[PDB]
C-alpha cells in the first residue's frame, strides 16, 4: 500500500516512506561524493552493489548450504568477513566509509548500498535515470566465498555464475559490463593504484566497449599480474575477463552493439542495474522511491559520443563480431596521451 506525498522540501514521491531519503541524498552528496563527483568514492559505491548483490546462489540452496541472500547488505553488515574474500579486494575502504551513514539515518544496509549507487551513477554525465527501491531486509549470515566472478576466470565460468545467481544470460553480463565505463583498478597492479578502464571514467558511455576492442600493445604499469592483459593506451588497464568476452563468439556481437549508442547503453544498463539491486528479494514486496534520485545529466560539449582515442584507427581494431563490421568512428586529433589515474583514498 503506498502513499503517494508530497515532501518538506517540496517534492512529490511515490510512497511518504521515501521522504526520509532527501535528508540521506544531502548528507552522502556532501560527505561522501565530495558535491556530487563521478570520482573514486561513486566508483567504488557502484561496484559494491555489484559484490553485495550477485553473492546468491539457488545451486548451493538445491545443496542444502547457505547461498548468500543476494542484495542484503551483507558485505556491509560482515565486512570482516567478506571484505577478506578475493574478488572483494580492496572494499572495506568503501565500506568504512558509508557505514556511519547507515547508523546514523537509521536505513537498513542493503538499501543503503542501492542507494548510494544510484546516487553514484546520478553524479556521472550520460548515466541512465536510475531506480532506487527499498524494502532489503538486514542480512543474517555472511555470503559464502566463490560466489564474485575474478578477472581471471573464463568466460564459460562467468556465464555460469551469473545464470546461477538471478537467471541472467550471457547478454545480459555485457549490459551489467557497462559499469566499468565510470570505473578504475586500485588492487590489481601493485605499483599503481588508479589506472581507469576506459579513457573517460567520469562519463557514463561506450568507450570501454571500443576500447577494450583495440589491440593490446603494453602494461601501463608493472607487467604480468594476475588477471590482467596489455592494454592499448598509457595509464588504462585492461583485464582478462573483459578482453575475453569481447572476443567471445557468443558475446562479441552484443559487446559491439553499444559503440556509437548511447540509447541502448542507458537502456540496457538502466534495465540490469535495477534487476542486480533486487536479487534475493520479492519486487512486489518492494517500495518504488526512484523519485528520490536526481535527474541524471548530458554529456557536455560537441565531441561525437564514440570516438577512437587521439592515435588510433579502425586499423587497430581487432574485429570479433562477425555479424557486423566496426563502426568507422572518427579520432580524436593530435598524439596517443596517458589515461590520467584516479587517486583512491587511503585503504584502498
Ligand atoms: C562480471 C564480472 C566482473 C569482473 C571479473 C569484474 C572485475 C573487476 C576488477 C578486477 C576490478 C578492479 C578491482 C580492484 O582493483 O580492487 C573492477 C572494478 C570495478 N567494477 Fe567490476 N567486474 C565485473 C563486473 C562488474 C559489474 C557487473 C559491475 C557493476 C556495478 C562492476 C563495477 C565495477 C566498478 C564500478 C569498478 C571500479 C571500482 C573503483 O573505481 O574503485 N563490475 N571490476
Ligand atoms: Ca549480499
Ligand atoms: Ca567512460
Amino acid at each position: 500500500i503506498e502513499k503517494r506525498a508530497t515532501c518538506s522540501n517540496g517534492k512529490t514521491v511515490g510512497d511518504a516512506s521515501c521522504c526520509a531519503w532527501f535528508d540521506v541524498l544531502d548528507d552522502i552528496q556532501q560527505n561522501l561524493f565530495h558535491g556530487g563527483q563521478c570520482g573514486a568514492e561513486a566508483h567504488e559505491s557502484i561496484r559494491l552493489v555489484f559484490h553485495d548483490s550477485i553473492a546468491i546462489s539457488p545451486a548451493m540452496e538445491a545443496q542444502g548450504k547457505f547461498g548468500g541472500g543476494g542484495a542484503d547488505g551483507s558485505i556491509m553488515i560482515f565486512d570482516d568477513i567478506e571484505t577478506a574474500f578475493h574478488p572483494n579486494i580492496g572494499l572495506d575502504e568503501i565500506v568504512k566509509l558509508q557505514k556511519p551513514f547507515v547508523q546514523k539515518h537509521g536505513v537498513t544496509p542493503g538499501d543503503f548500498i542501492a542507494f548510494a549507487g544510484a546516487v553514484a551513477l546520478s553524479n556521472c554525465p550520460g548515466a541512465p535515470q536510475m531506480n532506487f527501491f527499498t524494502g532489503r531486509a538486514p542480512a543474517t549470515q555472511p555470503a559464502p566465498d566463490g560466489l564474485v566472478p575474478e578477472p581471471f576466470h573464463t568466460v564459460d565460468q562467468i556465464i555460469n555464475r551469473v545464470n546461477d545467481a538471478g537467471e541472467f544470460d550471457e547478454l545480459e553480463l555485457v549490459f551489467m559490463l557497462s559499469a566499468h565505463s565510470v570505473a578504475a583498478v586500485n588492487d590489481v597492479d601493485p605499483t599503481v593504484q588508479g589506472l581507469p578502464f576506459d579513457s573517460t571514467p567520469g562519463i557514463f558511455d561506450s568507450q570501454f566497449f571500443v576500447e577494450t576492442q583495440l589491440r593490446g600493445t603494453a602494461f601501463p604499469g608493472s607487467g604480468g599480474n594476475q588477471g590482467e592483459v596489455e592494454s592499448p593506451l598509457p595509464g588504462e588497464i585492461r583485464i582478462q575477463s573483459d578482453h575475453t568476452i569481447a572476443r567471445d563468439s557468443r558475446t562479441a556481437c552484443e559487446w559491439q552493439s553499444f559503440v556509437n549508442n548511447q540509447s541502448k547503453l542507458v537502456d540496457d544498463f538502466q534495465f540490469i542495474f535495477l534487476a542486480l539491486t533486487q536479487l534475493g528479494q520479492d519486487p512486489n514486496a518492494m517500495t518504488d522511491c526512484s523519485d528520490v534520485i536526481p535527474q541524471s545529466k548530458p554529456i557536455p560539449g560537441n565531441l561525437p559520443f564514440s570516438f577512437f582515442p587521439a592515435g588510433k584507427t579502425i586499423k587497430d581494431v581487432e574485429q570479433a563480431c562477425a555479424e557486423t563490421p566496426f563502426p568507422t568512428l572518427t579520432t580524436l586529433p593530435g598524439p596517443e596521451t596517458s589515461v590520467q589515474r584516479i587517486p583512491p583514498p587511503p585503504g584502498a
